């Protein structure tokens, strides 16, 4: 009758997929691509079905035909009466997070030290901050701002992927997939954290996700939220506690998209699922959990409480909203109907 395929990216999303198709008695099954663009085309191809991505890859999906189905919500103090599925969602602050011991480094005197981005073509890990450097800077010679960075998806050669370590033995360099160690949020923010970059590029969950015992793997256990600064746009530096005054942007939440014409048949099945395995999930802690990989963000952020309904049935361009689409055309101008295949 009813069945999704899934796409995932890189190895580990794989394993957590197929655990989820295990489970779901193959409600869901598993496609595997190496890249977000490559599961992008499995989708435009009618092999897979959706998968969840970030409001840079809702951008380029968009011009090529998928839409939004449903968004990643997480936790809320206003807006709390509503049930989840109904409530509206709130976006994600990008920040600039540096080491409180790094003194005198401010937004201001970024040129030419090292950074760490969460991928490429990403929201607040490339797009937000980029387009700003870009901006202000006069020059469309982004890859050149900074000295070496991390920046998964870049050419493996150039600066831009200077920084990054490939896997367990050093193959997959500046994949922009999980096998690459400061690959997403989680792998910036460890790049910034090991001393690796000056600066990360992340979400403000980030920042008090790995500190003060949140995460229990071993790089982030000892890790102090009074150890960093955010770095706000008017030159000064705050502490973590005030994203909500020093932050580059709000960002839209990520979302699963799927061809047009899957749409209703995707939302179907993911609904349901998510009772079953979601945050309160028939099933969460005795079998499996869709929205745990302990701190990997595997297919969807660790975060989630649970996938929203969109009311308004948003074209990709309202999702994104006007404010992020022209930060995106612009920054595109460097590297306006297209779609990239
Ligand atoms: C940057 O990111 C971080 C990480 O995402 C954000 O911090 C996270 O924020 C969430 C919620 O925003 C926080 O949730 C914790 O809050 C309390 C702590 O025990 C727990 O439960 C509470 O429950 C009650 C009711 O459910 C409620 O209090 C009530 O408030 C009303 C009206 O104000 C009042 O009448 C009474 O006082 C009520 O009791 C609270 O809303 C609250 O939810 C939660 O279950 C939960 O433990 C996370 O803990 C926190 N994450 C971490 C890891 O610290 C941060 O907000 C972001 N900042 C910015 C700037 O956006
Ligand atoms: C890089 O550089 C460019 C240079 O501007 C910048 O591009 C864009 O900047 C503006 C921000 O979006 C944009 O202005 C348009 O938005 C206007 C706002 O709409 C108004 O809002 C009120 C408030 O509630 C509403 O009542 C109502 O909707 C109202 O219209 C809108 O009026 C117009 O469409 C404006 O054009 C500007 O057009 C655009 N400029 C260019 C060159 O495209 C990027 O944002 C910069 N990049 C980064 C990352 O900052
Ligand atoms: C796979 O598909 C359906 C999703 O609803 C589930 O089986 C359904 O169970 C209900 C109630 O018993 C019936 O009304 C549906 O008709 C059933 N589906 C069909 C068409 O056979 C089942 O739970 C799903 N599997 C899992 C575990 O996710
Ligand atoms: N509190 C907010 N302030 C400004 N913009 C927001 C906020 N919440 C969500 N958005 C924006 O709404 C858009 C989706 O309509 C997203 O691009 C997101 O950036
Ligand atoms: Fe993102
Ligand atoms: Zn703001
Ligand atoms: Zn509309």
């Amino acid at each position: 009758y009813t069945r999704v395929v899934w796409c995932a990216v890189g190895p580990e999303e794989q394993k957590k997929c197929q655990q989820w198709s295990q489970q779901s008695g193959q409600n869901v099954t598993c496609a595997t691509a190496s890249t977000t663009d490559d599961c992008i085309v499995l989708v435009l191809k009618g092999e897979a079905d959706a998968l969840n991505l970030d409001g840079g890859y809702i951008y380029t999906a968009g011009k090529c035909g998928l839409v939004p189905v449903l968004a990643e919500n997480r936790k809320s103090s206003k807006h709390s009466s509503l049930d989840c599925v109904l409530r509206p969602t709130e976006g994600y602050l990008a920040v600039a997070v540096v080491k409180k011991a790094n003194e005198g480094l401010t937004w201001n005197s970024l040129k030419d030290k090292k950074s760490c981005h969460t991928a490429v073509d990403r929201t607040a890990g490339w797009n937000i901050p980029m387009g700003l450097i870009v901006n202000q800077t006069g020059s469309c010679a982004f890859d050149e701002f900074f000295s070496q960075s991390c920046a998964p998806g870049a050419d493996p050669k150039s600066r831009l992927c200077a920084l990054c370590a490939g896997d367990d033995q050093g193959l997959d360099k500046c994949v922009p997939n999980s096998k690459e160690k400061y690959y997403g949020y989680t792998g910036a923010f460890r790049c910034l954290a090991e001393d690796v970059g000056d600066v990360a590029f992340v979400k403000n969950d980030t920042v008090w996700e790995n500190t003060n015992g949140e995460s229990t793997a071993d790089w982030a256990k000892n890790l102090k939220r009074e150890d960093f600064r955010l770095l706000c746009l008017d030159g000064t530096r705050k502490p973590v506690t005030e994203a909500q005054s020093c932050h580059l942007a709000v960002a839209p939440n990520h979302a699963v998209v799927s061809r047009s014409d899957r749409a209703a048949h995707v939302e179907q099945v993911l609904l349901h699922q998510q009772a079953l395995f979601g945050k309160n999930g028939k099933n969460c802690p005795d079998k499996f959990c869709l929205f745990k990989s302990e701190t990997k963000n595997l297919l969807f952020n660790d975060n989630t409480e649970c996938l929203a309904k969109l009311g308004g049935r948003p074209t990709y361009e309202e999702y994104l909203g006007t404010e992020y689409v022209t930060a995106i055309a612009n920054l595109k101008k460097c590297s306006l109907e297209a779609c990239a295949f």
